[PDB]
């Protein structure tokens, strides 16, 4: 009698809450006794749930290989995920190639200019009265931004989101590949007209780049390319749309940060254990034992952070949302060589989108002639969060 027999992290029960986290919030005991389990799902998996269990599986890169880090694999054809599906050396190499644009301070150089556009994209609808938190804010900032790093062009959110939708999966048979090439058309062109009249973005800076001496392969820049329009869209516009849906109607919490801005900085990580969409898995590759479990090679073992962000043998009242909370240890952006590589730029869309976002409608809240719909996967959170609040004034012209 465990959750662990039919654990499926596309196919979670969803509470009445509308989240899958009375779910975690079950799941996550059954774990104290034991941290690991077995899953009839997909051919067959192992979950890991247990903190000190899912951060011992992390660390150890000899028995587990990054190359099954999306799980089912994610449909990109013959082109893989990098600095993500790849093991150290080539892990190393190939992400020093973008270490630098993705610093703290480099990612910092656009602050100022975030909440222009989230400052501006809520003079779109501030005189309507509601609007898809979603879709209309949760999406845009993360888009809108990364087009800007990728020099892209900014208003195709739209066609980015459905190639994105085709790798993410959509249990369709191939009409995610027939998508996951037009991608690679326009992966393709975007680069062939970059190698001439350059710029300052990061799709750019890689091209010149070399390893080993001589230049990369365009198998590999249309290789990041996909890592990056998939890490700055997805997770993000998901990972928003939560905290807008938790704000809508956590209005202790709405009030709360409202009248304490040195807060949300801080409660932004919070909000990450609490509302962290990131789930992986890794690819057993020899022999080993973690806790009392034994994992042949050729598995796959999925490493569910949602449920080992609850563990309360690491965290104080998990299943409050303690905006004081420190230190903040979680793992919903993962530790280890693959600590995440918009780690830092997360928390200031979120800074901003959040902070601005509440001085402009401090008031709003879940439509109640339209309900909310979550998202599944190794990637999921709120698709649609419809507010209503009273209808005001932007500062646009
Ligand atoms: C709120 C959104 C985000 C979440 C929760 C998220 C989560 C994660 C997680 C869990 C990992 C590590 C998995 C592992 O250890 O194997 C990771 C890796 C990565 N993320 Fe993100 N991510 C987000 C946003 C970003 C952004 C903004 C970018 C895009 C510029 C980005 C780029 C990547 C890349 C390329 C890696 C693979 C490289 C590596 O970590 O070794 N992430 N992220
Ligand atoms: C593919 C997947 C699941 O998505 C992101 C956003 C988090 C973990 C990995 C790499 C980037």
């Amino acid at each position: 009698t465990s959750l662990f027999t039919t654990a499926d992290h596309y196919h979670t029960p969803l509470g009445p809450d509308g989240t899958p986290h009375a779910f975690f919030e079950a799941l996550r005991d059954e774990a104290e006794t034991t941290p690991i389990g077995w899953s009839e799902a997909y051919g067959g998996h192992w979950v890991v749930a247990g903190y000190k269990e899912i951060q011992a599986v992390i660390q150890n890169t000899k028995a587990f290989s990054n190359k099954g880090v999306t799980f089912p694999r994610y449909e990109t054809g013959e082109f893989e995920l990098m600095m993500a599906g790849q093991d150290d050396p080539v892990h190393k190499k190939y992400r020093q190639l973008v270490a630098k644009p993705f610093s703290p301070e480099a990612t910092d150089l656009f602050t100022e200019q975030l909440r222009q556009s989230t400052n501006d994209l809520i003079d779109a609808r501030i005189e309507l009265g509601e609007g898809d938190a979603a879709t209309w804010l949760a999406n845009e900032i993360p888009a809108r931004l990364t087009a800007i790093l990728l020099g892209l062009p900014p208003e195709d959110g739209d066609t980015y989101r459905r190639w994105v939708w085709a790798i993410t999966h959509v249990e369709n048979p191939e009409e995610g590949a027939e998508i996951f090439a037009e991608l690679v058309a326009h992966a393709r062109t975007l680069i062939a007209e970059r190698r001439t009249n350059p710029g300052n973005d990061i799709m750019s800076r890689v091209i010149m780049s070399k390893i080993d001496g001589e230049s990369l392969s365009e198998d590999d820049l249309i290789g990041f390319f996909t890592i990056l329009l998939l890490g700055g869209i997805d997770a993000t516009a998901r990972f928003l749309s939560s905290v807008f849906w938790r704000l809508a109607w956590d209005i202790e919490l709405r009030r709360r940060l409202i009248a304490h801005p040195e807060l949300i900085p801080n409660a932004v990580d919070e909000l990450l254990r609490f509302y962290g969409p990131a789930m992986v898995g890794r690819l057993v590759t020899q022999e080993v034992t973690v806790g009392d479990i034994t994992m042949k090679p050729g598995q796959t073992a999925m490493l569910w952070f949602p449920i080992a962000s609850r563990d309360r043998s690491a965290f104080d009242s998990p299943d409050n949302i303690v905006i004081e909370r420190t230190p903040n240890r979680h793992l919903s952006l993962g530790h280890g060589i693959h600590r995440c590589l918009g780690a830092h730029l997360i928390r200031v869309e979120a800074r901003v989108a959040i902070t601005e976002f509440l001085k402009r409608i401090p008031e709003f809240s879940l439509d109640p002639n339209k309900e909310c719909e979550w998202l599944m996967g190794q990637v999921a959170g709120m698709l649609h969060v419809p507010i209503i609040f009273p209808k005001g004034k932007r500062l646009s012209e």
